[PDB]
């Protein structure tokens, strides 16, 4: 008999499986050591676990900040996406209704809130992303504060999961990288490397009518188990395919960001998303716009490289080429209609592409 992902049975089985430890792949790093230098030296190609907040410049509430508080600072009448884990189906309800379910006994259902972005609430002031995320983030660095398009609202999520909840394998929208901090409880991540065949396997699995009856990790070479405990912060690189299990009631904060070390993976994940035609529910809003602003940054970085005769690092040049190809793809007569909606004001894509192409040729000398 086919077992639904997320079902009691499925979790009992999952808890019994053995996985390779993330000892192999996930670096343990002191907060004050997670610098742009470390990132640039290692390339952010593997998840990073920071055991203690110290040095991250991460601001989060004391661990004595409960779901009941979330209800207060966010708003009990706030509409929120609740995931029914057993049905692996979603629905909407007032926060107050979820929080009421959360505190009941005996809980019949297994429900999660994993899409609750609170940067537009009073609770926003209680959480500040780590310094390294602010340094890496495209939006943070290159999106003008007076822009007419709203910044992507993906920087502050509150995740509330009950014991025995399960989030199925996925790549985060836009191939965005993530910071994920467990305030209370713990979270188990099953991490899959975004090797080319793994990505291809994921796309095929994710679009099969029966994907919620198939355990994706059975299809890959290695699925690493990483347990993130209370107070620890996990950073997930671009493109990683992953799932989570919640062994005890968990409260966590997370944020998503794009950056210059994974321009290719970001575009490839985006392209995968495009084809899957999934719900905009989790999509990375104005992903294209972020890329546009990055493209203008690169142009300026190139022009600035001429005043000093100093080259731009190879990853930026390659990045520029990938972005430029995207820009061209997005501004094709036919395509302009769909993608113009994310074009920043006062942008002339033609001159941008031309100027970038030219400036890439020059660096290719
Ligand atoms: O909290 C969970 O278990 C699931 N969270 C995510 O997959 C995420 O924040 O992108
Ligand atoms: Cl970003
Ligand atoms: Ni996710």
């Amino acid at each position: 008999k086919p077992v639904q992902n997320g079902s009691q049975l499925f979790i009992k089985e999952l808890r019994s499986r053995t996985f390779p430890s993330a000892e192999d792949v996930v670096a343990r790093v002191p907060g004050s050591q997670l610098t742009l230098g470390y990132m640039e030296e290692h390339g952010f190609t593997e998840p990073i676990l920071v055991p203690k907040k110290d040095g991250l410049g991460l601001a989060v509430p004391a661990p004595t900040f409960y779901v009941s508080d979330v209800e207060n600072y966010v708003g009990p009448e706030r509409s929120v996406d609740v995931t029914d884990v057993t049905k692996q189906k979603d629905c909407k309800m007032k926060l107050k209704e979820f929080v009421d379910y959360y505190y009941s006994t005996n809980r019949k259902r297994v429900l999660n809130v994993t899409n609750l972005e609170f940067s537009d609430t009073r609770m926003s002031s209680f959480v500040e992303p780590p310094d390294i995320v602010k340094k890496l983030s495209w939006v943070e660095n290159y999106w003008p504060d007076d822009a007419l398009l709203a910044k992507p609202k993906v920087t502050k999520y509150c995740l509330i999961c009950v014991k025995d909840s399960y989030t199925d394998f996925h790549i985060d929208s836009g191939g965005a990288s993530a910071w994920y901090h467990v305030l209370k409880g713990e979270k188990t991540f099953y991490l899959i490397r975004p090797a080319s065949a793994n990505i291809s396997l994921y796309e095929r699995w994710r679009s099969a009518s029966n994907h919620s009856e198939m355990f994706f990790a059975d299809q890959v070479d290695k699925c690493y188990k990483c347990i993130v405990k209370q107070g620890q912060t996990l950073f997930i690189p671009s493109g990683w395919i992953y799932a989570t299990l919640t062994p005890v009631d968990c409260l966590a904060f997370a944020g998503h960001f794009l950056h210059s070390l994974s321009v290719e993976m970001q575009m490839r994940a985006y392209e995968v998303e495009r084809r899957l035609k999934l719900g905009s529910l989790t999509q990375f809003p104005n992903f294209e716009t972020a890329c546009w602003y990055m493209g203008k940054h690169l142009l300026e970085a190139f022009k600035g490289s001429h005043k000093s005769g100093k080259q731009l690092p190879p990853h930026l040049v390659q990045g520029a080429k990938i972005l430029n190809g995207a820009f061209r793809s997005w501004t094709k007569k036919q395509a302009l209609a769909e993608h113009e909606d994310e074009l920043p004001e006062h942008f002339k894509p033609s001159q941008l592409i031309k100027d970038l192409a030219k400036e890439i040729r020059l660096s290719e000398n």
